[PDB]
């Protein structure tokens, strides 16, 4: 769930997530996916994208175990879909902290910008 | 969208909505709803679950219209979903002047990882 993904984030990134990724280029946000921006948005488009094979499960809404042992995430087992769900989160939380030396305080908007369509999943 | 609801927060705040409502508190903005920190926050909760109810639009997406007149948000269209979007924001836009009180600046960029769990709508 979101609270999960917010977490990892913060744990990853050491960035709010909401200030820093909440509005954030083409995939990094609310709004769907687009041609991504940067690496940080290419993050958040494969991240959208894994949120995309997950079956039956919410992404936004179910809550999932994953341990944060010797700062790694490590998603626990839960279920398939909550594993895969975790996945998903801890993979978009370590790109987006392997690409914060490229992070980009322009691609932030409160309005949607500019988007092509994402190429898609 | 979020057009029509930022301005409706400038005009009934009188402050940027980004830089004052994007991220605040648990609810305000990004990821989801929490349990709310505060007044200003707990209308950004109501306003979340009133987007709950929505049937058929799309919050992020579909413009409305609504008036301004006599410093009054007047919604305008005669699409049920449109409508009820447009009271959903108008709404909140109150809410968030009626409690510019209490606004705590702090919370302008909350955490919201520290953020409860909110009961649900």
């Amino acid at each position: 769930s979101l609270f999960e993904l917010g977490k990892m984030i913060l744990q990853e990134t050491g960035k709010n997530p909401a200030k820093s990724y909440g509005a954030y280029g083409c995939n990094c946000g609310v709004l769907g996916r687009g041609k991504p921006k940067d690496a940080t948005d290419r993050c958040c488009y494969v991240h959208k994208c894994c949120y995309k094979k997950l079956t039956g499960c919410n992404p936004k809404k179910d809550r999932y175990s994953y341990s944060w042992k010797d700062k790694t995430i490590v998603c626990g087992e839960n279920n398939p879909c909550l594993k895969e769900l975790c996945e998903c989160d801890k993979a978009v939380a370590i790109c987006l902290r392997e690409n914060l030396g490229t992070y980009n305080k322009k691609y932030r908007y409160h309005l949607k910008p500019f988007c092509k369509k994402a190429d898609d999943c």
